[PDB]
DNA sequence: CCGACGGCGCATCAGC
DNA sequence: GCTGATGCGTC
DNA sequence: GTCGG
């Protein structure tokens, strides 16, 4: 549907929930307000009344009022009083920096922080994911175009496959579906000598690598099967430095791997359709392994898996490529 | 009326 | 020192 | 906030 059709309501609705996950902390109508906002996105008429919108699932009695309100007078009284809230527009604001969630940025304000500016001033009362998170503000914001993607895809495969020629690596997120931009890179690795009944330095050796030779150039987060970082591809002749952006890199055991790349491929929306009818079907499909439902209904052990047809073959479903997986 | 609503790696806090 | 809780960013 | 036991 175009925007123009109910996106007034639906920005009503983002915003609505950033308040309640940010200011409020109620995550579940965070939730709520998305959830709602989505359907209605999906949705192809232009929205006459609540009691329209109430009929689509994830919108209720409080949302069909609200709608009702918005239609009649073209904003929402309590949307528009906390946007003038100098406390609760500063709390929200602040949780834009990576690092400051809710519980943040509300201490920061309660102490009189309540922008990057005053951050600025308080360095050392940030810890280092926050510092970095403040240092790239801009930067995080800034989506990437599929060709700088498709660039920073082939420094990861080769700096991988140069540590060693055995390591499996595969881009996932929107990139995988095929999108013509993503938010940022990730990254799922793995390699033979690493299962599920079984050295812990397979990670540090390729950010290292990615470290020196200027790739990655900050880190967030870094343990034995996740990393958390920042990443820049290099600039050309005179030209204009590049962003920096959000990169993680995963480990993950061999036979956990193709669940892995399936679960990170994503979308949202595919894969609940595809959890919810593999629960249909009898099967269990999470991050790491597909199980079978038994007869009580307890799930037995993880199948073997080689491939993300594998895990398509078992539920019945005919395997659809990446750029078919929005919903 | 009332509980579920995603579970987890990592960094850091609360506390022994 | 340590264990556990909490916060954070996330399919 | 919405859904459903
Ligand atoms: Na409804
Ligand atoms: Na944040």
């Amino acid at each position: 549907p175009q925007e123009t059709l109910n996106g007034g309501i639906t920005d009503m609705l983002t915003e609505l929930a950033n308040f309640e996950k940010n200011v409020s902390q109620a995550i579940h109508k965070y939730n709520a307000y998305r959830k709602a906002a989505s359907v209605i996105a999906k949705y192809p008429h232009k929205i006459k009344s609540g009691a329209e919108a109430k009929k689509l699932p994830g919108v209720g009695t409080k949302i069909a009022e609200k709608i009702d309100e918005f239609l009649a007078t073209g904003k929402l009284r309590k949307l528009e009083k906390i946007r003038q809230d100098d406390t609760s527009s500063s709390i929200n604001f602040l949780t834009r920096v990576s690092g400051i969630g809710p519980s943040a940025a509300r201490k920061f304000v309660d102490e009189g922080i309540k922008t990057l500016e005053d951050l600025r001033k308080n360095e050392d009362k940030l810890n280092h994911h926050q510092r970095i998170g403040l240092k790239y503000f801009g930067d995080f914001e800034k989506r990437i175009p599929r060709e700088e993607m498709l660039q920073m895809q082939d420094i990861v495969l080769n700096e991988v496959k140069k540590v060693d020629s055995e390591y499996i690596a595969t881009v996932c997120g929107s990139f995988r579906r095929g999108a013509e931009s993503s938010g940022d890179m990730d990254v799922l690795l793995t390699h033979p000598s690493f299962t599920s009944e079984s050295q812990p330095k397979l990670l540090h050796q390729v950010v290292e690598q990615l470290q020196k030779v200027h790739f990655i150039t900050d880190t967030l987060s870094k343990g034995e099967t996740k990393f958390m970082g920042v990443c820049q591809l290099p600039s050309k002749n005179d030209e204009k430095e590049y962003p920096h952006r959000r990169i993680d890199i995963r480990l993950i055991p061999k036979d956990q791997y193709y669940c892995g790349v399936l679960y990170f491929t994503g979308s949202d929306i595919f894969n609940k359709n595809m959890r919810a009818h593999a629960l249909e079907k009898g099967f269990t499909i999470n991050e790491y392994t597909i199980r079978p439902l038994g007869v009580t209904g307890v799930a037995g052990e993880p199948l073997p898996v080689d491939s993300e047809k594998d895990i398509f073959d078992y539920i019945q479903w005919k395997y659809r490529e990446p750029k078919d997986r929005s919903e």
